[PDB]
């Protein structure tokens, strides 16, 4: 009988229930504890702490508390300022750091003990660039929201120096959802081919404002960078004649994965979606799908390593954990068929640049898979 | 008799002498200790610690050591990953954090206790954009080096959506100085109007490689984003017929400032510039000029606040410093005429968006001031 | 066992080692003395004297000293003022005079006893004129250094009276290497097609100054009159996109000749090339290559004439040497395959107007043979 | 009573009488010996030797014979190959060398003991260049005879790089007076503005052949480089309507000079001019006029130096003559009003670049002075 303790550092909300990632972290730990073939005779427990996500000092205190109590991994603070602080703690004290969201990896950072399960925007900007070639675009307009979106789509911005695109980079307004002065300039500029770098909460907001202005016609085509395009109530836009392409790594066409999504709406039951926020009703985001996967990919590594004993490391007397070097190598060699497809890592750095997308577009009936993407193959679009 | 202790967290070098910022921090503290009108009867001492600059854990330990010994300010780790960790420590424990280099301020960071003395690239990208209007450019090519340079020049990249520029964003090769495959594509692409986002060490390297390929003619024009264009041995390029514009905030035309630059070459004497690195011989970089200024701008605040007593704060029992709220307000209200012009801060956030540049170009005689820039006025170019 | 004594009159240097011609004269005499098939059972010795090269009185004293001791040939004073004095001594006293450098032969000079091994500029000005036809030039600019260069390139200057060239004859500054006021007039005059009449020491100097001004672009083409274009460190100019044509009589593509060039760097070892003089490291000049050949071509004549006995001639009682008439006819009928190709003489006067050049140009990889020249054939340019 | 012995090295003719320079050397020495104010109580004697003029060995033997007998000056071998040999003898042994004909002074010749009385072609090529400006020429054709004529007229050849001339350099045939294939190309090329670099013997020959072909019309203009244009029987060309410009330094408009020219035809009486050689009957050439002057300019120096004693110098034991340094300085400071105008020398090198020409042209009446030239003033053409 073993007691492994996966750490976690999640968002602190005062009014609603626990977040989507903290639910999926608790739902995953309960899944391996019930299921018997994966990790027999062990009992995964958890040590979830809650932070502000914008406080690198508070994230570093909770990371040293989890190392003092003793963890075998830390499943990310999930924000760029807080994740870089906890990554360097986990690098110095041996213990792995599991990331499920994208952040800017600075080029001269010699950190080994981290893996990210979010699909890398080195690969995702090539998938978007393959679509604008397939659709024969020449007047692309990238619309992002925050200044880090330039780093995300940098291979798309450098594309007119190797092809015949003509980019017109624009930015959403600072914090307000008043995208109407942006969309007036896009409508007057005759820009019919738009790539949005947004989240699905902000994709839904500007799609209501593109309806009310001029822009949900059969002349406009919208590629979406977000992987949660399948979580939009697209009922006002089905008959609109529009073309709305995108991607989806959440492999919802398996019977096994769709079983878990149907289980997900049960225990989540609280926090209903407010009506003028036209996301769909019951779904896993790809944010929570990668946190459900991250517990399983580390679980592949602990099944291949049974003699693990959790130690109580100390930050101001920082010494590496005894099995931190081998167990990190088992996480970077782990293969898993999770909610988000195949999960293999990039041996050099530790990212997911090898993954399987599903190109989805908006048809009259609904929002349907019209192709596939694969870094080896490319676009296999059976449209 | 007072004993104020300004902290500092600088780069650790194993072979050469102390860095340019740590020299200028020691040279500034010795200057106020000698000079009598600024801070009478007090003695500024220092507590310089040395880190790797790429280790947010090591930067956070040295910041808690300086808070344990007791400081009244921390003069920056001077790298983006390390500065964001020490900013959140200084925000939680009251003590100000003085920054002298640019880093990405994420938009939802509610940090108050920090000021940056580096000229903001919100203002510097408008100064570069005013030059490409004045020079009547329409085929601009931005060349940057690291992925954060997109965030720096984002107002220049968004400019073809409000003017008639046609940007072609390119990137230098990853770490090597083999910019020849980049410059072949720029020469074959007939790109004569280039903006380089580099440092002066990398500006000197690609200017040697632009000479040897095709590109230092009278057809090519080079705007440089760096503020240390005046520190290039431009003797191979004076008669080249080229046009090489740029900026300079280091106000070298005063008798008072040029006295300090002449003092600077004396005590620095070690570490000579190697010959195939064609920077000039004796100069302050704008990196060290802002660290000389940062000690003085905080010195204006302590002259207006004589009853300051340094306290010994603790990180794991984090309580704000007693005078941290008032003394931070005096730093954000400080005015100073330093090496880099007028130093006034941006009351909203804490940046320098109000500063005085000097547009310099390459003439046959040398590298001379051909104008001025000011966020209020604009380009007053007496060419 | 014979003792033949070839005379020699070379440059007197006070600081460095012996000159390139005096080394090659000593290296050649040692070669025939070792090698057995050419001249069996004889031992060539030498009688090298050193002069100022600008003193026809001192050159005439050393020539009468060598005739008093007794020589069978004199291998040139190698300067125009000194060579004409020693030519008339050798004509009056019978003994041959071997020349390895060009000088102005006045038309009414009835001298028989001399041969020159330097390629005649009657033939070399036609080879340059064939290149400006092949390259379809019409705006040729000849740049020479001393006033005798007009005599050298006179068939190139008389060419617009039989073709459609438009010559613009210019001269380098008097003694200084300040060719920048010359190159300003050539750049402002839009003169992209330049023929330089220089030595390789002065070709290297003005190529550094053409780089620093405007002129090493892909618009400028430089034909070089010198036969030592292969002895330039052209590493700063390979990627420059320039076109730099020229000639080479030193037949470096044979295994036998390249063996001797590899032997040459061994014994020469002293006198390294100073860095800002960007000639290559180890090479025979064509000046020393013709002095290595001149000992061998005379050696062909003494193998065909075994009964030669060296006599002690006197200048103030001038009587011709007994075998001077026959042995001079054997030198003018000698054939040899030396370092500089085939060596046959011009029966009428005694020059080399029949020789084999190798047209070399500057490519991106290096400086490569792009054709051939031959007075019979013409340009066979397999470019 | 003194006995000064001026040396001389002149041409050896086998059939006719002594040459024009040797007559004028004997006529000048007889003139100072008769006349009493210039050199009282001294008796100039002479030591004229005769050479082949194309033998630098024979010229060097006669120069050492005159130094052995003892001379105070040597009045030139008067040919370029022979003069450079005797110049270096006179430089090494102290004794001055007086030149009366042009030769190529190589630029790195450090010879002090020589003066030339022939007008320098540095100044004479500017006088020809001032005429082609005054006559508003733009299609100039230079015709020379030997390859040294390029060195003579080099400032005229370099003139299209600073003005709007368009030179077409041509050469007379090698030795024959068959200039008809040259004049066919000049007539077919529509070249009406011709500069001839010739002697007056060859100017008369090609003027007979320009009459018989097409070219003595009112369309053709001929500038002559020779200073003996006044010695042409121009009676067939007076009414021809031609324009034939030229120069004249022989100052035939003085009563004193025209007395000497009338004396000259008396003692010369032998050697009549053959009819088909249409030079005039009785005249001093400027060759003999400068030899008459050269004895007088040296005579100014010996009047200012009475204690001169002629010494017997030796060539193979070469030691400078005791008063050679001072007496050479008196020749370079001598002023004289001779047959050829004012005779002042060029302190730097020793040439005549300051002289007074007389521009003469062909009118219907005869060949008349139409202007003046002076290096200070320029063309004062009272036409
Ligand atoms: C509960 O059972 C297993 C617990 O191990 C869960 O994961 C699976 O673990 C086994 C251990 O090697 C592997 O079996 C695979 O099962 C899938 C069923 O979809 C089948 O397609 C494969 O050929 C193989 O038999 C596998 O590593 C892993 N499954 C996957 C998809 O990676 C399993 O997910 C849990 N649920 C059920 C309903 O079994
Ligand atoms: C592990 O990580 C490295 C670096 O992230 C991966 O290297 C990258 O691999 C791709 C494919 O070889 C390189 O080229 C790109 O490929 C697309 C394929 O669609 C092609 O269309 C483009 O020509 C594009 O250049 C990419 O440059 C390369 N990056 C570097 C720095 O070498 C590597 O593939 C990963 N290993 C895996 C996934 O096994
Ligand atoms: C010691 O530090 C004091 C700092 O106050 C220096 O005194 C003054 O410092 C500033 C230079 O930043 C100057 O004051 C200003 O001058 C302008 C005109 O240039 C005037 O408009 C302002 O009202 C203000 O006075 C001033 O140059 C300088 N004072 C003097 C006399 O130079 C002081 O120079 C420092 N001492 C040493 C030895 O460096
Ligand atoms: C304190 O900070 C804020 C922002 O950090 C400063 O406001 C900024 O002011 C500039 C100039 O007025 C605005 O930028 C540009 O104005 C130019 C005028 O030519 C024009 O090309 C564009 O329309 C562009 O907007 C900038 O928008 C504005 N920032 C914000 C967020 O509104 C403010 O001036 C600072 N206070 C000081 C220096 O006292
Ligand atoms: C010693 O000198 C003799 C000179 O005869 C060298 O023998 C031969 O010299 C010439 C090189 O100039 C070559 O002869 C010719 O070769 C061509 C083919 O390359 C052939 O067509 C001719 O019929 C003639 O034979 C030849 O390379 C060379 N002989 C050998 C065996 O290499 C001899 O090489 C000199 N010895 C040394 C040690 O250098
Ligand atoms: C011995 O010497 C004489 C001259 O030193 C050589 O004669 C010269 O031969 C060349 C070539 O045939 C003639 O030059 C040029 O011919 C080209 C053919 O393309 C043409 O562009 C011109 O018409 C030009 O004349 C040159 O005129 C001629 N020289 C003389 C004085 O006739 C002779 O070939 C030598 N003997 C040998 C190498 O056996
Ligand atoms: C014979 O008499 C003198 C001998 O000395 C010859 O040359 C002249 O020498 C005197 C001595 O200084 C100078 O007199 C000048 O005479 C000319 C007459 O043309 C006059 O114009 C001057 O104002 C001055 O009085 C002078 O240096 C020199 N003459 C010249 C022209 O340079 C003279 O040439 C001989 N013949 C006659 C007829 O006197
Ligand atoms: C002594 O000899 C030197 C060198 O031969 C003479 O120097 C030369 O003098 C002229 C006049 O200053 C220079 O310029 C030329 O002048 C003409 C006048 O008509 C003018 O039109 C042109 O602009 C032309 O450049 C010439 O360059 C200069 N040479 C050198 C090497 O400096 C000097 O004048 C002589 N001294 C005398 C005659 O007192
Ligand atoms: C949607 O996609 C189809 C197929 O690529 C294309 O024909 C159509 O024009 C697109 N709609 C747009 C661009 O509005
Ligand atoms: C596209 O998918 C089909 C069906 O799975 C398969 O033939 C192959 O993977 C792809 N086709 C091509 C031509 O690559
Ligand atoms: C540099 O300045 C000159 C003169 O103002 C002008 O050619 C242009 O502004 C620049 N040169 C270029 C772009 O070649
Ligand atoms: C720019 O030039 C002068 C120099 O300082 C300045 O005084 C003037 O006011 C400015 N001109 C403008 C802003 O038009
Ligand atoms: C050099 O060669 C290239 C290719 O043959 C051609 O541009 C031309 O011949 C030369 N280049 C010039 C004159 O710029
Ligand atoms: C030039 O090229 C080849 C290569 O050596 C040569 O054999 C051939 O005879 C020549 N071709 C001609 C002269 O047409
Ligand atoms: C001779 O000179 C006059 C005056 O310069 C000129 O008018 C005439 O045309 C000239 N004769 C020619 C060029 O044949
Ligand atoms: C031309 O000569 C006249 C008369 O000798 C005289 O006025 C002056 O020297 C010259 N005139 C000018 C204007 O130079």
């Amino acid at each position: 009988t073993h007691v492994l303790r996966f750490g976690g550092i999640f968002e602190y909300v005062e009014s609603g229930p626990m977040g989507a990632e903290e639910l999926a972290f608790r739902f995953a730990v309960n899944t391996i504890n019930r299921n018997r073939t994966l990790l027999p005779n062990t009992t995964l427990t958890y040590d979830t702490q809650k932070i502000n996500l914008y406080d690198s000092f508070e994230a570093s205190k909770k990371a040293c508390d989890q190392l003092s109590l003793g963890v075998a991994a830390i499943f990310g603070p999930s924000h760029s300022s807080s994740a870089n602080a906890v990554q360097s703690i986990c690098n110095a004290l041996g213990v792995p750091h599991i990331q499920t969201r994208w952040k800017h990896q600075v080029s001269d950072n010699k950190d080994s003990f981290y893996v990210s399960l979010y699909p890398d925007f080195s690969s995702l900007s090539r998938a978007i660039l393959d679509l604008v070639q397939f659709f024969k675009w020449k007047t692309v307009t990238v619309v992002y929201d925050d200044s880090t979106g330039l780093i995300r789509l940098q291979e798309l911005i450098k594309a007119p120096s190797r092809y015949n695109l003509r980019l017109k980079i624009r930015q959403l307004p600072a914090d307000t959802k008043d995208a109407k002065p942006l969309l007036k300039e896009m409508k007057r500029g005759k820009e019919f081919h738009v790539i949005f770098d947004c989240s699905h909460e902000m994709a839904a907001g500007i799609l209501k404002q593109a309806l009310a202005m001029g822009m949900m016609t059969e002349y406009y085509h919208y590629i979406f960078t977000t992987l949660d395009l399948f979580a939009l109530d697209v009922e006002p836009y089905r008959y609109s004649g529009v073309n709305m392409t995108g991607f989806r790594i959440l492999n919802t066409e398996n019977t096994q994965v769709s079983s878990i999504i149907e289980k997900w709406s049960m225990e989540r039951l609280q926090a209903p979606p407010k009506p003028d926020s036209g996301l769909l009703d019951g779904f896993m985001t790809t944010d929570a799908a990668l946190m459900y996967d991250a517990v399983h990919v580390v679980s592949v590594a602990v099944q291949q390593f049974p003699q693990m004993t959790v130690s109580s490391l100390q930050c101001n007397r920082h010494k590496p954990w005894r099995f931190g070097t081998r167990f990190m190598s088992l996480i970077k060699e782990a293969h898993w068929e999770g909610l988000t497809g195949r999960i293999t890592f990039n041996k050099t750095n530790g990212l997911r640049t090898d993954f399987d997308l599903d190109v989805i577009s908006l048809k009259e009936e609904g929002l349907e898979k019209i192709g596939t993407w694969d870094p080896a193959s490319g676009l296999n679009m059976t449209e």
